[PDB]
């Protein structure tokens, strides 16, 4: 049956865990955990030979990129139309951001955790205080066109309800949340609209996806091992 | 009407450019030359706040991003099935390779032009042996990935027929062609496929739009001032 590759920590994967949970999609779920490099490990390759999160898989269908398997469980699990539009402008709209946020928001985002975090606190590398600086600047920046570009005046990023847009937005959004940063502090538009979107989510759904990444600041150090093999990695993933 | 805002020098408007072309959509080209720095006007932050290319625009309609670009006039003219085919599955790798390329070959495929032509001649900015040797390593691994992961064994990169992954890895894959790049090389499985390509999107139009790129050696040198306000665009464009 359906299987779902996820850990809590990364952001795409609390989009498409979020997205599964809360249209009762049926997926039968396999915590990889990546404090540990158990997706470097010969278990996982075999599974996703890029050794990434989240991984679809279903019989001999195996899938990457959680705007791929969004819009594959959107398709394959009819999911309401609110999600992506028939309109075609409005279901453009959503592409449009799902589109924008790879490079930007996502980029941003990611650094801040690993900036401010997940370097000192968990690998025990110590951050040059001009590139913190420069990814807070960077996130402040993304986080104005995030209400600019897209928000708006409106209830959410596409329109007067929820879509894909805005559930990949506010779990990229929680990684600096989780990091100690002032994210809604200061932005009315942006508070108002995070409290819409996790009650279209359910309060209980939305916490539950997001208890490992408020955690992130009590990680204990990894041990040699595990640090030498996920650091090249981590220094692909966030540039 | 439908207008589209291009520059046949980047690679994102080569996509739109030459799907529209190819399907016979009607529309009214809008040339913005990026090289006199015409994407910066006061006019076409109008247009797109953003000051980025490919722009769409259909009436009160505007829409950024070329794969948001590329659905929308796919499902507003109804092309060709093969383009995103309706088949659930074959359609997710459609949407996987889209979502995948944004960090990856489209990032490596820009730095490779940069760090090998654009700087040195276009900005006489000189770059380092091991800069110009980092972003071409960087390329291989990308150009791997392309084959492991996407291609294979198969004709193209999500099928036995080309879809809008193979329009967007061939535009992003000339930035290199067009800096005299080794690319195609020692790679016979992407040579046989690059062929397979440029005769299913028609020898001529390929060759068409890109004969901006394959001039990018021949750029005369921006003058002080342009240099001043493109300098911060593509460091922070090439991240």
């Amino acid at each position: 049956g359906l299987e779902l590759y996820l850990d809590l920590l990364s952001q795409p994967c609390r989009a498409v865990y979020i997205f599964a949970k809360k249209n009762d999609i049926p997926f039968e779920l396999r915590i990889v955990d990546l404090i540990k490099g158990q997706h470097l490990s010969d278990a996982f390759a075999q599974v996703n030979p890029l050794k990434k999160v989240p991984a679809l898989k279903d019989g001999d269908f195996t899938l990457t990129e959680s705007v791929a398997i969004l819009l594959y469980l959107t398709r394959k699990y009819k999911v309401p139309d609110y999600w992506y539009p028939q309109d075609l402008q409005a279901r453009a709209r959503v592409d449009e951001y799902l589109a924008w946020q790879h490079t930007t928001l996502r980029r941003s985002c990611l650094r801040a955790l690993w900036h401010k975090v997940m370097f000192p606190v968990f690998l025990g590398e110590p951050v040059s205080p001009q590139t913190l600086a420069a990814t807070l600047a960077e996130l402040d920046v993304t986080l104005q066109l995030l209400e600019d570009k897209f928000l708006q005046n409106k209830a959410f990023l596409t329109g007067p309800h929820i879509s894909l847009a805005d559930l990949v937005a506010i779990t990229e959004l929680m990684h600096p949340v989780g990091a100690g940063c002032q994210v809604f502090e200061g932005r009315p538009k942006l508070a108002t609209w995070r409290q819409r979107v996790e009650a279209a989510v359910g309060e209980d759904l939305f916490q539950e996806a997001h208890e490992v990444i408020l955690k992130a600041k009590d990680f204990p150090p990894a041990d040699p091992t595990i640090k030498q093999k996920l650091m090249p990695r981590v220094l692909a993933m966030i540039r």
